[PDB]
């Protein structure tokens, strides 16, 4: 399954995470969202924190969400460069 690390509604805005949705749903794929900032205080470091794991061991200076996981366990991205995983 897709996993989605991003924002809903309720906590935060998003136009891209809905399209992206979409976009999954247009290609028949298992999937679940993921709200990275479960308190409007700060992102939950717990899902943040495997989420820098799983792309390698660095970081990242101005990561955009939502961050988009392979079932296997990869990053994918975003829409465009996930657009790449279902060409």
């Amino acid at each position: 399954m897709f996993k989605v690390y991003g924002y809903d509604s309720n906590i935060h805005k998003c136009v891209y995470c809905d399209n992206a949705k979409r976009l999954l749903t247009v290609k028949k794929q298992p999937f679940e969202f993921i709200n990275i900032m479960p308190e409007k205080g700060v992102f939950d470091d717990e899902k943040i924190a495997e989420l820098l794991t799983k792309l390698g061991r660095d970081t990242q200076i101005g990561l955009t969400m939502p961050q988009v996981f392979a079932p296997d366990g990869s990053h994918i991205g975003g829409f465009d460069q996930l657009r790449e995983y279902f060409k």
